[PDB]
RNA sequence: AGCCAGGAUGUUGGCUUAGAAGCAGCCAUCAUUUAAAGAAAGCGUAAUAGCUCACUGGUCGAGUCGGCCUGCGCGGAAGAU
């Protein structure tokens, strides 16, 4: 678990090359009133910024937590020290947190999705095969506290489903 | 009606924004020092800054303002021997 955590830590550590030089280029050219005088220098800094912020406040988490752990929970986790492990996971949340951050963020990824699902070849197994498939994604949706809008489903001749078309909508689909 | 002066403070109201400081918007449209000064009507800027305006004090020293009813006119109004 620790292992794990460490792991997962050295993610973190993996964007502090890019957050200091890149801050440090952004006051050095982009901060200037004399450069502002363009608009879209101004609004490179903004986005050159942006990534700065993100780094900020997420690597605290990141550093302050294991600096403090090692002193304390090295040899009791279950008398005394049931706060301080179970502390840990306050970190691992953020780290969670960080991460999904990175992974999110980009074009579209907010606004909800309508996946199609086509079968192959193979014919009467195939359309099983999407049937499947469907299900599987219909599972995801209600694991993660959506809604589904069943939109297009076809079935096919001798078994299964030729064509369907669903519609999820939520919090980042 | 010109003319001379002010045209402040909390304050750059917060935000979301890239930034937003009356003036991108979205919204609240309040209170201060009071003669009077809009969380601002226009220009202006990255945005501030800056330049006007509202109202108000002075100067001057008689009429002035914009509706209503009706009279007669103007524009709108270009064609082929
Ligand atoms: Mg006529």
């Amino acid at each position: 678990n620790a292992s794990r955590n460490a792991w997962k830590a050295s993610g973190g550590i993996f964007d502090i090359p890019q957050k200091e030089t890149r801050l440090k280029e952004l006051e050095r050219r982009l901060e200037d009133p004399s450069l502002w005088n363009d608009p879209e220098a101004a609004r490179k800094v903004s986005q050159e910024a942006a990534r700065l912020r993100r780094t900020v406040d997420t690597f605290r988490s990141l550093e302050s937590d294991l600096q403090g752990l090692l002193e304390l929970m090295e040899e009791l986790p279950a008398e005394e020290r049931e706060a301080l492990k179970p502390e840990l996971e306050e970190a691992a949340k953020k780290l969670d947190e960080l991460y999904h951050q990175t992974l999110l963020n980009f074009p579209h990824a907010e606004k909800n999705a309508i996946l199609t699902i086509q079968p192959g070849a193979g014919g009467t197994e195939a359309c099983d095969w999407a049937e499947m498939l469907l299900r599987m994604y219909t599972r995801f949706a209600e694991r993660q506290g959506f809604q589904v809008e069943v939109v297009d489903l076809t079935p096919g001749p001798e078994a299964g489903i030729d064509y369907a078309q669903i519609l999820v909508k939520g919090e980042n689909a």
